[PDB]
């Protein structure tokens, strides 16, 4: 975990993302997607639930990324749900849920899911 | 948003949490839930979108918690994806992914989903 | 169940169904949406597991409705997975999913995620 | 669509189900799953909006299985919404929700969220 988690990622989509994992729990780093209504890097922060595991269980964990920086603002932000899993082909495994800004009347139809498989190689 | 959701806000279960939103998207606090297999204060960082908005739509967030603190560590951590309304009655709206570490053969089963209202009432 | 889940239900938004649970397991009728590309009435079918219950525990059950009649034809179905309560203030309890037709390429935000009540009366 | 829908059709688990998509978006079949509390053959009933394409999109459909037979009774259902895709290497996408019966006290943790891809050729 912790340390197993620090470096840069890569996913099915070819989005990036490089975190660092501190010892006390928490997640921080920055987002550059590769679909969407994003553009350049975006700031993460999130934790993670170590003390994770005699029976080789993956590190629970989840980061938020607002879609805003100096290039653009989607009115949105995104969050994923998953874990770590280490070893020779160490991966996360989430799923997301991406949320708009809406009135109340679409306020319904504001959030989609999907799911997103990180690995250290590309992809 | 950011003033408006700083404080501290309640849900539909009972749980607690109280929020600082920072300038530039940053979110930081403690979550307290009443239900589950938790116990106590957890710490909880995430994100806003505002530069939210000319048609009173709600400003996009989300954060993060992980299960683990000095009292208890369920191995497992929630991410919530919502937005924020302000007004005369102001809530925040959001779905949940709650994941759990386990083993690569029951990692299928390892997410539940649900959703959470927030007031600055009780409910 | 069965018998207390067959008739009319409204939820939150204003959609009606109206199902008919029968003997073993099959749920059939219609479904009217309030908001949405949707307009009339659409055809539902559905299964639900009874033989569920000596600690009061709600019957699992599930439908889908593809959003195509002879007036509109939206390119999308949604599924709502959730449990039945009975009792004074029976009600179903439902989380959906909503998935569109789309391009390879836009393939990653095709499903949007939401949950409804609904009861027997309205609402 | 419709045609290259029926038949059977495998997942990354190793579940089977066998389909037949009639002619008004009727989906009824089986389901043979390979993990959980699940033991031979389920019923599966569903929709699919064909009517569905000038630029190569997939059709959206969604189908129901509550776990019940002559072997066990599992308490809970699962709706899997998609779209399916045809060609060579032709697949159904899916997201899907488990929800299981419990007491009003435990209905927060009733729904697991995953997902799951389907092809003709196992897998
Ligand atoms: O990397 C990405 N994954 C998907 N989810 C999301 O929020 N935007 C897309 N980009
Ligand atoms: O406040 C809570 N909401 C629910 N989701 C979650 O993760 N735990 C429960 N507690
Ligand atoms: O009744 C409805 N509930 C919502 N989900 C959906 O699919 N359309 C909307 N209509
Ligand atoms: O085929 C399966 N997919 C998963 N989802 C589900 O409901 N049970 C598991 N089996």
């Amino acid at each position: 975990a912790e340390a197993g988690i620090t470096g840069t990622w890569y996913n099915q989509l070819g989005s990036t993302f490089i975190v660092t994992a501190g010892a006390d729990g928490a997640l921080t780093g920055t987002y550059e997607s590769a679909v969407g209504n994003a553009e350049s890097r975006y700031v993460l922060t999130g934790r993670y639930d170590s003390a994770p595991a005699t029976d080789g269980s993956g590190t629970a964990l989840g980061w938020t990324v607002a879609w805003k920086n100096n290039y653009r603002n989607a009115h949105s932000a995104t969050t994923w749900s998953g874990q770590y899993v280490g070893g020779a082909e160490a991966r996360i495994n989430t799923q997301w849920l991406l949320t708009s800004g809406t009135t109340e009347a679409n306020a319904w139809k504001s959030t989609l899911v999907g799911h997103d498989t990180f690995t250290k190689v590309k992809p």
